[PDB]
């Protein structure tokens, strides 16, 4: 319900705005040539340097639900995260790493999540030498066009799945949704063991048709 | 019995992380930027100094008879001109190209790219999903790693497999082998999460997620009946 702030303007943040249509987003960047393109994308543009602390206030990082940082280099990206933390220590920061070497320093400055496009892209290229099935899979489930969506579904308190093992729940046989993992806090287990027992607050990461997903949500709700 | 020849056109941070996963394989890197020479050699690859857009220097990188060719140049304009050059040489060799702008994906496929990776689109769509929690972003970046306990692997169904003509429901792959079937592919088509009655054919590739112990337990299950 709260404004997202986006620092810097790039092809990444352009595809980000396209998925945040309807939401309130501020874009703090120094390139005045991107104003009219930002506005056409349903966001607000703020002219300032994202590395300067005073210009971060104008984009109202305090009380943002999240901040996404993608600047020219990792040096300036770090400087921006350092600047953000000098204002809000708890606000969620998402940063894009250019080079793999710099991931550690970004996390250190205070990024809660680091995205590494050139590393993902390189590892999909190397796996696409014979066939493109993995690269197809990734680029499909992250799309809104796909028949199968990858979704995050929380297990609520009083859920009739509380304390049930993965084996007993039989989620795929019941709902038709494939459980590719369950996360909690900042830890995620891919392909959970058969004996893992569900807790409230666990987030189920799945793949399935919109119809399968609704059957899943009704399956993990409380009995009532 | 080993495919021995990948060609790489252009040098970027992408193609750099690509080389880290092709260690052991024979790789040629064609680029006009001379500064990356020693950086290429330390990755266990061979360097070719030339323009990837000039057809004669594409000959020198040994494009003909390559198992695949990867193109990542500065612009989408320059990437296309390189794909056209490659096609003027080998019309059947497999090409993987990196798109800068989303608008240009169609033109890249048109020129002859068999697979297009769009890094800025994948990352951009990952950022929008990482607003609340980073679980999609964690999953995508983890299954692609060598250190992770779970691997995403591609496993071909051999001729005479005991899965030939068996439905997904009857095969019971996860309950038996422990591997999660996230899809089955063939040619340039991939079905994500195949329906309960899909029947396996020889030549099908299973896209799966599992522990190495689970992966081998799977291969013995889909092996041929007559060895
Ligand atoms: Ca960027
Ligand atoms: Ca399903
Ligand atoms: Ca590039
Ligand atoms: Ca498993
Ligand atoms: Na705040």
């Amino acid at each position: 319900s709260r404004h997202v702030v986006i620092c810097g303007w790039s092809e990444s943040t352009l595809e980000c705005l396209r998925e945040l249509r309807g939401s309130e987003v501020f874009v703090l960047a120094e390139d005045e040539n991107v104003r009219k393109k930002v506005l056409r994308s349903g966001a607000n543009f703020v002219h300032g340097d994202p590395t300067r602390v005073s210009d971060l206030e104008k984009a109202n990082v305090r009380g943002a639900r999240a901040v996404i940082v993608d600047l020219e280099s990792d040096s300036e990206t770090i400087h921006c995260i350092l600047g953000i933390r000098k204002i809000d220590e708890s606000v969620r920061i998402i940063a894009e790493a250019q080079r793999y070497e710099n991931i550690e320093q970004l996390r250190m400055a205070g990024a809660d999540q680091v995205i590494s496009p050139f590393v993902i892209s390189g590892r999909l290229m190397s796996r696409s030498i014979d066939d493109g099935y993995e690269a197809m899979f990734v680029q499909d489930v992250l799309a809104e066009e796909s028949t199968r969506r990858m979704v995050e579904v929380p297990i609520p308190e009083g859920s009739k799945l509380e304390g049930v093992s993965v084996l007993d729940a039989d989620i795929h046989d019941v709902t038709g949704v494939i459980i590719i993992g369950v996360g909690r806090g900042d830890e995620l287990i891919i392909d959970p063991p058969r004996d893992y027992s569900f807790r409230a607050g666990d987030i189920i990461l799945g793949i399935g048709k919109p119809e399968e997903i609704e059957r899943l949500k009704n399956y993990i709700s409380a009995l009532v």
